[PDB]
């Protein structure tokens, strides 16, 4: 009955699949790319909008992402002919940047650039293919979550803000809903996107930001602020505080050189134990993160606020406690503009539960490309 | 030449105009509604993608927004039958957010609320009609005047960036260009939108913003914002420091007490015939709206920034000196970021020549639909 279904398998295999019943229907094609390796295969409709997607992981041994180019066309030597002409879409998400829908990078940890053109018609096809950022990824497989009707199940309610119930019918966090939707990916860095929606066209449009990189604004941490930038020896921005780096240098504020420096995960897996020190510095983190939220709620006016990624999931402890949840709303209505209740309008959630959003966000733009 | 006319013309005027066959062709009804006036006719298409409106200037005196009916009603028992038939499409602007392009309001200026349901529906054709927020019409006649071929008419460039020879051949300024802009609407407030360009259809689209409202983030002026932060007991956002109030502000602390306070008029008047307090304190003004470009510049990733509105094109002379050009150009790549490079993609124009955008963009609109 999961409405969101991923099975990994060998090449040999995929194409076994490939060749039952249930998979004699349209296809898209997908591939999520990571630093590491890529998971790419094909995504079908199911009963009641339900997704089901059989991928195969490829390491990018070449740390190149030209390598893709000869995964994709050892899938087209190995498959039927017939089955790839069920191919209606193809769609991947590469770790950095896309210029048009076509050509994506530099890339951090790959050499090279993707580029679309260079792709094989049949996986990719011409006027129903793209690339996207991860994030713009990520933000198609929120929507993607939605239109599968099991909102309920990956995201959780944080607090519901007062615009909710006076633009959407349905429960807080069983949709989307029609507004807008700042994606938040709190984890290694702070990626962000935002989902708009569009009436004019009947459509939802992913917008990839850089929020992570403007600089941080000031409230009553103008000495916590000065202690970074004299580190840094940069003027923070949202990343610097939130982020592995940014935990690690609130845990070190915490402890003032009474205990050993750590890194975030050894933080984190502190704070799920109940470390004082360690939930202290989480708390710092979250603080900043409010802080992008009760800016970003004046500048983009989001309905919905939705925090993603692993990182989030796997820090469920933090969010659960009721301690925290009134420590960040309090810090994400800390802002001028509240006074007029700009901050309190939106509706904050959490992923709760593991979903690789990209390959669903990869089969959802496929969608809007038809 | 001229390809984006408006012409402000009498009731009774507008009526003969529109009986000439010039006007014999589909026309889109059109209102620009102020928290004073209201600028409201019909816009026609003409040789060459060009755009000629006629409109009428209407008092909101009562202060309501129910008015526009009777204006609409005025029109419509005034206007030849003839002529009401060729309306194709209705759209209006109004100062405060819309729902659904249909329900506008609550406003800050004006009594009750903007209902597209109540309107005239021959004014405001089934399907074919809109309300639009001010700050998204605004966008879309940035568009029009792109589409119209003419930006290069409307707007000058003040500096190009590394990020538009990647992607247009055309001159900076030809065109609006393949890529996000940013409308930024430097007045008595600060206005602010984002016309999105989605790559996966070429479609730019329009998407109000708030930035004018966010919390001033710090460079070297610490003191300078707890000055104003201990006078207005807020912490300062972007429009406390671009606008009106703020250009008064900037002036106040240039003079020390040395001269009485001058109004924002008297300020800019001043700065026009070279002195240097007044033309400090719009240096000062100008280095904050800069701020809002850097940071929006690194959140938005746009291709190009565009400066709009009456006051920006009133203010031509400060953008012609090129020293002030060099300060705010140095100011926009003032943020960490700049060495990665990222305010340095962008192009910065400004509105050379007065249009009203708001008219073009429910023009533009009303042809989306």
């Amino acid at each position: 009955g999961m409405a969101m279904n991923i099975k990994e398998l060998s090449l040999h295999e995929l194409c076994e699949e490939l060749k039952t019943p249930a998979w004699n229907v349209p296809l898209t094609f997908v591939g999520d790319v990571g630093g590491t390796s890529a998971r790419m295969g094909f995504v079908r409709e199911g009963k009641n909008d339900s997704v089901h997607a059989c991928v195969t992981r490829y390491s990018m041994k070449r740390k190149d992402i030209t390598e893709l180019i000869e995964f994709f066309n050892e899938i087209i030597e190995l498959m039927p002919a017939s089955v790839i002409k069920r191919v209606k879409a193809g769609v991947i998400n590469v770790p950095g940047p896309v210029t048009g829908g076509a050509v994506g990078g530099p890339f951090n940890n790959l050499k090279g650039i993707a580029r679309l053109s260079d792709y094989p018609k049949a996986l990719f096809p011409p006027g129903r293919s793209a690339i996207l950022n991860d994030l713009e990824a990520g933000g198609f497989g929120v929507l993607a979550v939605s239109d599968a009707h099991v909102f309920s199940e990956y995201f959780g309610v944080m607090w519901e803000g007062t615009q909710w119930r006076t633009c959407e019918q349905e429960p807080a966090g069983s949709v989307i809903g029609r507004g807008r939707c700042l994606v938040l990916a709190p984890g290694t860095g702070l990626g962000s996107s935002l989902i708009y929606y569009n009436p004019m066209n009947q459509q939802h449009i992913v917008v990839p930001l850089e929020l992570g990189s403007q600089t941080i604004p000031m409230r009553k941490d103008i000495d916590y602020i000065q202690t970074l930038h004299a580190e840094l020896k940069l003027l923070p921005n949202y990343e610097n505080m939130v982020s592995g780096a940014g935990l690690e240098f609130h845990y070190r504020q915490v402890v003032r050189g009474s205990r050993p420096p750590c890194s975030a995960g050894e933080i984190a897996k502190l704070a799920s134990e109940g470390d004082a020190n360690a939930c202290k510095a989480m708390k710092k983190y979250h603080e900043y993160l409010m802080r992008v939220g009760s800016e970003a709620s004046m500048a983009l006016l989001p309905l919905t606020i939705v925090l993603v990624g692993d990182n989030i999931v796997n820090n469920a402890f933090f969010y659960r406690n009721p301690q925290n949840l009134k420590e960040m709303h309090r810090e994400a209505l800390n802002h001028e503009m509240e006074r007029a209740g700009f901050q309190s309008r939106v509706t904050y959630l959490r992923q709760k539960k593991l979903l690789n959003l990209n390959l669903m966000g990869c089969y959802r733009c496929g969608l809007d490309l038809s």
